[PDB]
C-alpha cells in the first residue's frame, strides 16, 4: 500500500518516508535553526512526489533515498563537508542538490547506484561530485537545465509530474 497526495512535513526527529505516490515532502518552517549533531534521513519506495528539503535538521549524517521513480528530488545538504547524500534505483528523476555552506570550495559528494535517466540541474555542476558505486571496483545520469520553480513545491509538483 501507499500513501497517494499528502503533504508530508520533515520536523526535527523525523528520520524516515516510505511508500509515497504523488506526495510532496518539504521541510516544516516551524522549530527551525534547532539541529543534532548527527543524523539521517531515509526515502524508500517514493513514486511520482516533489521532495523538496530546503532545511535539515541534524548537522551531520546522511540522506538515502531507495527507489524512487518519476520524482523530484531538491535537497540543501548542511555545510558540513563530509556529508552524505547516497542516490540508489533511481528512476527518471530530476535533482538539485545545494550545498547550505560558507566554505570556498564547497562540494557535496553524491553517490549513485543503478540510478538511470538522472537528471542533475546543470547550475549545481560546479558543486557536485558524483560517483558511481553501482559496480565499484553513462546514461546513468546527466546534467542538463530545467526550471527550478523558485523551488515552490506546488509548482514543481504540476510543472514535472
Amino acid at each position: 500500500t501507499t500513501t497517494l497526495k499528502k503533504h508530508y512535513v520533515l520536523e526535527k526527529g523525523d528520520s524516515a518516508f516510505e511508500n509515497l505516490e504523488f506526495c510532496t515532502v518539504t521541510s516544516t518552517t516551524d522549530y527551525s535553526g534547532n539541529s543534532a549533531l548527527s543524523g539521517s534521513l531515509c526515502f524508500r519506495n517514493i513514486t511520482k512526489c516533489v521532495i523538496n528539503l530546503q532545511r535539515i535538521f541534524f548537522q551531520t549524517g546522511s540522506i538515502f533515498i531507495t527507489d524512487c521513480t518519476d520524482s523530484i528530488i531538491f535537497l540543501r545538504s548542511p555545510s558540513d563537508k563530509d556529508f552524505q547524500i547516497r542516490l540508489r534505483d533511481l528512476k527518471n528523476c530530476k535533482i538539485l542538490i545545494e550545498k547550505l555552506s560558507p566554505s570556498i570550495d564547497c562540494k557535496q559528494v553524491v553517490i549513485i547506484e543503478n540510478c538511470h535517466k538522472c537528471i542533475f540541474n546543470a547550475s549545481t555542476r560546479d558543486h557536485l561530485i558524483i560517483q558511481d558505486f553501482s559496480n565499484p571496483f553513462n546514461s546513468a545520469f546527466a546534467f542538463e537545465d530545467f526550471d527550478i520553480c523558485n523551488k515552490d513545491t506546488m509548482q514543481l509538483f504540476r510543472a514535472y509530474l
